[PDB]
């Protein structure tokens, strides 16, 4: 499977009108949407929105998803045609797992956290058909996965939590050796969307 397609199974969060358009917003001096990465955060947002300017934004407003693959063709044909006015793609992380993520990098290590994912020294989950390290959005999802596994362990492992930047994964000379797991929570909001429509 191309990472395209591992990035699929990753929803992304977008603030729309109801013909599913997304909010452009100025960033002196270019044209800006915004992705988030955890629902959460966009729900935020989208209140933020009716709270001050609710007359534009009332009745006129909901949550979108797409996936990270959508997300990453869209950041990527931003700096070709940037080459040949342009809305540039803000991929948003989950606020709360930027925080978790602080607690695991160093004073100087920590200036260039991007985009984390989570992942643990000795924990592994099977693909096809073969095996692969887990990469979580959640570390809550990961220490879940943790111990799950010491439950059941029949000796004492030591599960080092490490941090690392999902776009440096993309561009891996390797990165079969990785599978993405999705915020459980993003996923069950997926639901919500759909449960709550007309």
């Amino acid at each position: 499977r191309p990472i395209e397609e591992k990035l699929e199974v990753i929803p992304v969060f977008l603030i729309t009108n109801y013909n599913s358009s997304p909010y452009i917003f100025q960033e002196n001096e270019k044209q800006v949407c915004y992705m988030f990465l955890c629902p959460y955060d966009a729900e935020n947002m989208l209140n933020d929105m009716i709270k001050y300017n609710g007359m534009k934004y009332n009745g006129n407003i909901k949550i979108h998803n797409i996936t990270m693959k959508k997300a990453y063709e869209l950041m990527k044909e931003f700096l070709q045609l940037e080459k040949m006015q342009n809305i540039y793609w803000k991929l948003i992380s989950s606020k709360r797992q930027l925080q978790n993520a602080l607690y695991y990098l160093s004073f100087t290590k920590k200036s260039e956290l991007m985009y984390p994912v989570f992942y643990a020294e000795n924990l592994y989950i099977q693909k096809d058909g073969s095996n692969i390290i887990p990469l979580f959005f959640d570390l809550e999802d990961l220490k879940e996965a943790i111990e799950e596994q010491k439950n059941k362990a029949l000796s004492k492992v030591d599960y080092k939590i490490k941090v690392l930047n999902m776009v440096d994964l993309i561009f891996t000379e390797d990165h079969k050796k990785f599978g993405f797991v999705p915020s459980t929570q993003s996923v069950k909001y997926l639901d919500k969307l759909n449960i709550g429509t007309k």
